[PDB]
């Protein structure tokens, strides 16, 4: 009931009590661990709702040192009485910064959140048209872009009030490359997106069918159809991936964006739901070099990598792959670097998170974490976190999936 | 009850039946997701239904389930542990048994090759003398002159837990740790408190960096013994590199025979506390695990000094660079020393594909995905992708505690 979790390289022992805190549910039972599955688990009614705000809002007024305090007391009960009244409530713009910063904080499976305090948090409720969700988009974009100083942020767009008037960005991230299927057979750009793609063409766009062809916005404000908009080019840093050893890389005709932007989450707080939250950060170089680049699923570049390399394809056991990923992730990181685009590798990145995971233990009592997602795709058991026993359960405030809205929209 | 896994990369769904024949606890709860934690005495009254489950899965599996010989052997095993309070395997069960904790062994990337399994029984073994023997009978089998050949040897059971056999060896085949004053070690560091005893014991050691631990080797729960391995039985390989011609100058070289001697086999509530079992070596746990750990002969910094890499900062990936390059020399040098070895990406390949056949002729494969992912380039594997169900079955291999911290002494 109070576990501890080891370092199996610096021995170090951590014990976690901050789990008993948890609320919802892992997937997993006694009888059989589901750790490896990647999505395991509705209006919400009058009465489930004041529970969640009451347990928001004492851990909220506990943060701040005002627990069972006047000011605590009143907006519970102010609080009690909107529920009672109105079926649901607002949140206090401090609640809310408070609960989305939470939120990335108690996000198990990210390893950027020895950040999670210093968020920039843009209040979007007031916003009703889908022209007014790319007003605020563009606003984010250019904030957290800063020329390449990337800053972290989160926008959030109106609660889900009773299902049917929904906010939702329909796009995964905010900038993507679109995917086309050739008639070739083959596919060009981005294979992941495809389907959107098509959705942004079956629905208006005109595409230039390229193979880095920034994608539209298809955004959807109080439950309309969505409507497509351009990002400003300008606003969409871009860097060309050049290697600083091999000259021949710049023909291969790689790029990607500077700003990770995630759009398809919803963000939960004291019961409320935010269907529509865009939160952006910076790159952790695998992510680019390892995933988007080399998987076999997305632009699956190694061979060609390897040809220019001139490596013994004819055998795994030569390693020609492992060759390959490296010298592509090389280049990531030094095209970043170069053109001053923030970027964090993931030996630096990997050993922040161990000095957030003992800043946690020490001021929280722990830290959710899923190891799954934690260990970078390459080179695993040379970062600190591969030898990093963790726990992973799940805490509130939240960042949660939910379906895709083509196969939700009453259209 | 099924439940469905996904490669994510393939999009190929399987459902799994298997788990509902799960016995045994994972540590994980609804709340808490322990998969990422490296570690997560019996009477009469338990005994009879852990045999009656190993016999009925034995009979069923020669397709003589109810028969009378079925029905006789129950009858024969009830009677036997009521009145001795254990009872014995025949060979053939044994044989099963074996086979199957393999089968079963979630964490092994290796188990395509489960069904040839050469099996040894050793339980008319009485002293440490004959254990000596019956190891050197192994290692020769196994090692077959670099055409390592899996296999297993079974010494007898225990009875009350104070007369365990016990190999006190990790492995059969390690290299000797020491401490030096100046708080350096030489050898290998992961084996510093078992080269003390062996040491205390009484083993004049070489001081080297590559020297062959003794057998330490427990009887009946009498006092362990010192053995020492006979040399022409211990199948080396020195680590050169295929371009580099500076690395064979490191010095390096390795045991060909992985031969793990700690774990319990546990068979119809029956516990063989000692019953080592070989089988040959993923490229990966030598070449990142064993020579590039922090923790083991980290040798990642000589090496990437002799290839004058970019050592100053971490987004040079100097350490991945070497470290691919490392992995390129373990995986020449066995291949051209002729001894048996697979790199990561065959062998990844092979247990996916053993997987999707457990799936289809078994109902289901139980799957550790954060030990059967590799230590490197993991997501270039196709094992990354895939969803895998982690739970246990017996017949099964089984941590025991390190038996210098529970044995009586006798002196
Ligand atoms: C600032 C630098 C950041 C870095 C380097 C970073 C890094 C990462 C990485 C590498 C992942 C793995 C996801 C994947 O492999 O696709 C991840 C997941 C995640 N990140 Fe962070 N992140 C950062 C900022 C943020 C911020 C600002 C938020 C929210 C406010 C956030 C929320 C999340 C969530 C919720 C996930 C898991 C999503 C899921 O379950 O699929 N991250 N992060
Ligand atoms: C034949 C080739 C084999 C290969 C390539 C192989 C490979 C592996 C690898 C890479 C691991 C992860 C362990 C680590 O990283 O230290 C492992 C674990 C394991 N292997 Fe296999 N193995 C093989 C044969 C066998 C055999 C013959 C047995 C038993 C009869 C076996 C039983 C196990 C068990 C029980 C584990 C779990 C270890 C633990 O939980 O600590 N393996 N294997
Ligand atoms: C379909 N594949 C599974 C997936 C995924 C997935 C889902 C998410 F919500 C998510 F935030 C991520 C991480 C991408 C990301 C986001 C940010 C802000 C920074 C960063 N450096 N990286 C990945
Ligand atoms: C903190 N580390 C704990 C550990 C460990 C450990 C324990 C085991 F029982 C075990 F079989 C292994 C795998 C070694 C191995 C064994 C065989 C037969 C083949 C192979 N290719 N490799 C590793
Ligand atoms: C099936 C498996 O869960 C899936 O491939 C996971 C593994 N770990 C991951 N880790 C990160 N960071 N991102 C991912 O998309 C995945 N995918
Ligand atoms: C903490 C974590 O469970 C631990 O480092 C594990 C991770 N995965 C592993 N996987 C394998 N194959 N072998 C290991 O020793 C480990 N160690
Ligand atoms: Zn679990």
């Amino acid at each position: 009931r109070f576990l501890k979790v080891k370092n199996w390289e610096t021995d170090v022992v951590l014990t976690d009590t901050l789990h008993l805190k948890s609320t919802l549910e892992t997937g997993c039972t006694e009888h059989i661990c589901m750790g490896s599955i990647m999505l395991p688990s509705d209006v919400r009614t009058k009465d489930q709702l004041f529970p969640l705000a009451k347990e928001f809002l004492d851990q909220y007024y506990s943060s701040i040192k005002r627990f069972g305090s006047k000011a605590h007391m009143d907006r519970l009960e102010e609080v009690n009485k909107e529920i009672e009244s109105t079926s649901t409530y607002q949140l206090k713009d401090t609640e809310l910064i408070y609960g989305a910063k939470h939120a990335w904080r108690n996000a198990s499976r990210c390893v950027g959140r020895i950040q999670w305090s210093k968020l920039q948090v843009f209040d979007a409720r007031d916003c009703t048209t889908a022209h007014g969700m790319f007003n605020y988009i563009c606003n984010h974009v250019k904030y957290a872009t800063n020329k390449g100083n990337l800053r972290s942020a989160i926008t959030i767009f109106p609660q889900r009030t009773d299902g049917k008037h929904d906010f939702r960005v329909w796009n995964s991230q905010l900038i993507r490359y679109a995917g086309y299927k050739q008639p070739d057979g083959s596919t060009l750009g981005d294979p992941a997106n495809v389907q959107f793609t098509e959705i942004c063409i079956q629905q208006g766009w005109k595409a230039p069918r390229g193979r880095f062809d920034v994608l539209p916005l298809l955004l959807q404000a109080n439950g309309n159809d969505p409507e497509l908009f351009q990002i400003p080019p300008e606003l969409v840093l871009e860097v060309p991936i050049r290697h600083p050893k091999f000259d021949w890389f710049k023909d291969l005709g790689l790029k990607w964006y500077g700003l990770p932007a995630v759009s398809n989450m919803l963000l939960e707080i004291g019961g409320l739901e935010f269907s529509a939250c865009p939160f952006s950060g910076w790159y952790m170089g695998t992510e680019i070099g390892v995933r988007d680049y080399c998987d076999n699923s997305r632009y699956n570049i190694l061979e060609e990598v390897a040809k220019k390399m001139d490596l013994d394809m004819r055998k795994t056991s030569s390693l020609w792959k492992d060759q390959a990923l490296v010298e592509i992730n090389i280049a990531v990181l030094y095209s970043f670097q170069s053109d001053k685009v923030t970027i964090v590798d993931h030996h630096s990145a990997t050993e922040s998170f161990i000095k957030h995971m003992e800043n946690e233990y020490r001021c929280r009592g722990g830290c959710p974490a899923d190891w799954v997602w934690i260990v970078p795709p390459m080179s695993g058991s040379i970062t600190p976190v591969f030898h990093q026993e963790m726990l992973n359960y799940r805490l509130t405030p939240s960042f949660e999936y939910q379906p895709d809205p083509w196969n939700t929209h009453v259209w």
